[PDB]
């Protein structure tokens, strides 16, 4: 619960761009290493994302504030509709998890 | 019969690549294949004969808690710079196993601006 995902919808388009809108709690500091995957759910591990984006140092970070990210993932990294869910997991510079999504669908929508 | 058999199944494979740009590369270890540290993923040119016609290839890392018989997803970065750039060529990936036997082979794609 130290890092919320924000607005995530229940499917996504496949072949297109995704923005992923999180916050940076205050129960967290974020680390220059520190990382969003989207991992399918069942995952063990951090090692276990089908792919990756670094989450880039806030400029100017002050402790204990409340910031809010985007990170666009680009659409040819992004599963097909292959009907697994998938999940957004912010990861930091070690590799512990403190940041995870409702689950979601590559696909078109409703 | 048909070859490679599939042992090792790339999962979806675009018909295209970004000619600069890193591309992720994804595959399933099957039931059939017990997976060895010197095993590899090459990048191969449409037509290839053996394992040595590779165009660029990677270490396939093993799997983490590997147990015999599953059924195993991995991914590979292959640096856009290792990568052809845009030839008119029509390339796969192909899992080669340290045995040197190819056992698993993508659909075909060339690296070009996406339509």
């Amino acid at each position: 619960a130290h890092v919320i995902f924000q607005n995530v919808a229940k499917s996504y388009l496949p072949n297109a761009h995704l923005e992923c809108h999180y916050t940076l709690t205050p129960y967290i500091h974020p680390h220059p290493k520190d990382w969003v995957g989207i991992f399918k759910v069942g995952w063990s591990t951090a090692r276990d994302y089908y792919t990756f984006l670094w989450s880039p140092m806030p400029e100017h970070y002050v402790e204990g504030s409340t910031v809010n990210c985007v990170l666009a993932f680009q659409g040819y990294y992004l599963p097909n509709d292959d009907g697994e869910f998938y999940q957004f997991c912010y990861v930091t510079h070690k590799g512990e998890i403190r940041g995870a999504s409702t689950p979601f669908q590559f696909r078109a929508s409703s």
